[PDB]
C-alpha cells in the first residue's frame, strides 16, 4: 500500500533515503495487534482513530486527555493518516496528568497494569507498549519496564530530551526494553535527543505531525514522537509474523538503515528504524 503526501516520518520509515513523502507498507497494517499508549490519555473520539482507540485505565479524575501529548503519540502509532500501524487496536493508560506529569509510583502501577490487562484483550498478533515518558534514574522504574517486557509485551521507551547520556534516565536506561532516540528529516540526530550505549534505535522525532485534542492536528518534536514510530513498527512487523514481542527490538535493529544519521556520538548506535517493505 502507498499513502501519498504522508508525514515525513512515515515516509522515512519505509525508505532507504531521506527526502521522500510517500509511506509504503503492507496492507495488513498491524491488524490483530494491540498497542498500549501509557501517557496523558487518548482522545478516542478523534475521527483519525476510527473506533480503534479506547481508554482502559486512568489514575486521575478523568480518563480524557486534557493535554494532547498522549493523543499525539497514539496518532503516530495507529491513526489512519498519521500512524505507522493503521489497523492496530490502541489502548490508553493515563499515568500522566493533564500537565504531562506523573509520579513514578503511578507510572510503575500503569506498567504492571498493562502486563496483566493484555490478558483481557484480543491481540492474537502480539502486544506492544509505548512509553513516551521518563525522569531521573530509578531502579524501580527500570524493573517495572523489565517486568512488562518479560510478560510478553514489546516495550518501547523514549530516550529523553536532555542531549545527554540516557544511562541517567528511566525507563530509558533499562537494558531489556527498546530505547528510542530521535532524528530529523535530514537524517541528523535531533538537537535534544539523548544518546549513549543504552539506545537501541532512532526514529523520526523532529517536526512530527499527528493527532491532537479537540479533533485537531499539530506538529511537535521529541523523543516522545520517535518512540511511537518504533512501537507502531513493532506492531506492524508482529502482525506480519516477522518477529515477536521478545525479539522485535533486536529485529528492528537488525533490519534498520545503518550508518545514515549525522551527529551520532561515538559509542551510540547509528541505526534508523526501517520497515523493509518491498512493494
Amino acid at each position: 500500500a502507498a499513502q501519498t503526501n504522508a508525514p515525513w516520518g512515515l515516509a522515512r520509515i519505509s525508505s532507504t533515503s531521506p527526502g521522500t513523502s510517500t509511506y509504503y507498507y503492507d496492507e495488513s497494517a498491524g491488524q490483530g495487534s494491540c498497542v498500549y499508549v501509557i501517557d496523558t490519555g487518548i482522545e478516542a473520539s478523534h475521527p483519525e482513530f476510527e473506533g480503534r482507540a479506547q481508554m482502559v485505565k486512568t489514575y486521575y479524575y478523568s480518563s480524557r486527555d486534557g493535554n494532547g501529548h498522549g493523543t499525539h503519540c497514539a496518532g503516530t502509532v495507529g491513526s489512519r493518516t498519521y500512524g505507522v500501524a493503521k489497523k492496530t487496536q490502541l489502548f490508553g493508560v493515563k499515568v500522566l496528568d493533564d500537565n504531562g506529569s506523573g509520579q513514578y509510583s503511578t507510572i510503575i502501577a500503569g506498567m504492571d497494569f498493562v502486563a496483566s490487562d493484555k490478558n483481557n484483550r484480543n491481540c492474537p498478533k502480539g502486544v506492544v507498549a509505548s512509553l513516551s515518558l521518563g525522569g531521573g534514574y530509578s531502579s524501580s522504574v527500570n524493573s517495572a519496564a523489565a517486568r512488562l517486557q518479560s510478560s510478553g509485551v514489546m516495550v518501547a521507551v523514549a530516550a529523553g530530551n536532555n542531549n545527554a547520556d540516557a544511562r541517567n534516565y528511566s525507563p530509558a536506561s533499562e537494558p531489556s526494553v527498546c530505547t528510542v532516540g530521535a532524528s530529523d528529516r535530514y537524517d541528523r540526530r535531533s538537537s535534544f535527543s539523548n544518546y549513549g550505549s543504552v539506545l537501541d534505535i532512532f526514529g523520526p522525532g523532529t517536526d512530527i505531525l499527528s493527532t491532537w485534542i479537540g479533533g485537531s492536528t499539530r506538529s511537535i518534536s521529541g523523543t516522545s514522537m520517535a518512540t511511537p514510530h518504533v512501537a507502531g513498527l513493532a506492531a506492524y512487523l508482529m502482525t506480519l509474523g516477522k518477529t515477536t514481542a521478545a525479539s522485535a527490538c533486536r529485529y528492528i535493529a537488525d533490519t534498520a538503515n545503518k550508518g545514515d544519521l549525522s551527529n551520532i556520538p561515538f559509542g551510540t548506535v547509528n541505526l534508523l528504524a526501517y520497515n523493509n517493505y518491498q512493494a
